[PDB]
């Protein structure tokens, strides 16, 4: 049985990372940044001026790169949020979503239509050279991640239920886009966030799928973890050995009867696994 380590009941828990030997994540719709210490069970929360969608630590503990609906900001507990750059026109009614940091310190993050209807979202790569638009015309982007060897990049079109794979060159460009995995069975099962473990396997959390799936680098499902929560948003490897798989979940979109049957929905869950994950990388801004 899977254990819920924090009965947070978040509306849209998302973007978990393992940083400073603690778990950091967000509640997008409640505009919260949460921090959880597994060794003591202590929890901390910070209020955000708008929807906050991802966190990525910057080298030197100079804060996090975070995604607010108003743009990409820096967040530091002792200075708040300060605008780093607007990436899209506010008229699009877009907002950032998921993100990851590769082994070279680059921040890959996506945008999406906040109304979840228009194909106005894009994929961006933020590094020392600036911000480059890597893909476009995606309604809900999700789960950017790179393989441990750095040669493969994964990205998710959630509403199309598709996970694509790209060839990633050392210079940082994507090529040879192809469908990695397509979800067919499940009318209300959508792929949300994904990560890649130390062995190159893809862990994908299922929106409306009550858990997460582990895929071989060839695209075959090999393991499924089930949670007492209908909408699982993202996995994150943490713990002292990177073998404790945490999961964020969401109460958004669930009826009152479903939430009464699954009262732990929106909480943070943890499961021990056999394969360790990848260490968290930090964004290079200098
Ligand atoms: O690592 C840092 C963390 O300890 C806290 O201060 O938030 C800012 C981060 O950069
Ligand atoms: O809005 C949600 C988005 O934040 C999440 O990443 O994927 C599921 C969507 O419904
Ligand atoms: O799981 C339930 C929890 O969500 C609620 O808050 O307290 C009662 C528990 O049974
Ligand atoms: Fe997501």
């Amino acid at each position: 049985q899977v254990t819920c380590v924090w009965d947070l009941k978040a509306t849209l828990g998302e973007g978990p990372i393992w940083h400073g030997d603690t778990l950091w994540f967000v509640d997008i719709k409640q505009r919260k940044i949460h921090n959880y210490h597994p060794a003591t069970g202590e929890r901390f929360s910070f209020d955000a001026p708008d929807q906050v969608t991802f966190l990525a630590p910057i080298v030197g503990a100079t804060g996090f790169v975070v995604g607010l609906k108003t743009g990409i900001h820096r967040f530091h507990p002792a200075t708040g949020f300060s605008l780093l750059l607007e990436v899209e026109d506010a008229a699009l009614n877009n907002r950032p979503n998921d993100a990851t940091v590769d082994a070279q310190g680059r921040l890959w993050f996506g945008t999406m239509h906040d109304g979840e209807e228009n194909n106005s979202g894009s994929l961006y790569r933020m590094d020392l050279t600036g911000v480059a638009r890597m893909d476009r015309d995606i309604c809900i982007t999700n789960g950017p991640c790179v393989s441990p060897d750095g040669k493969t990049f994964y990205h998710t079109d959630t509403l199309e239920k598709t996970i694509y794979a790209f060839d990633l060159a050392e210079d940082g460009l994507l090529s040879n886009k192809r469908v990695f995995v397509q979800f067919a069975l499940g009318d209300d099962v959508y792929p949300d966030g994904s990560v890649v473990d130390s062995e190159g396997y893809l862990w994908t959390a299922l929106w409306g799928g009550f858990g997460a799936v582990r895929f071989s680098p060839q695209g075959d499902a090999v393991t499924r973890i089930e949670l007492p929560a209908p909408n699982v948003t993202k996995p994150c490897f943490g713990g002292p050995d990177l073998k404790t798989l945490y999961f964020t979940t969401a109460r958004k979109g669930l009826s009152d009867e479903t939430l009464a049957q699954y009262p732990l929905a929106g909480g943070v869950f943890a499961v021990p696994v056999d394969v360790a994950g990848q260490p968290q990388h930090e964004v290079r801004l200098v």
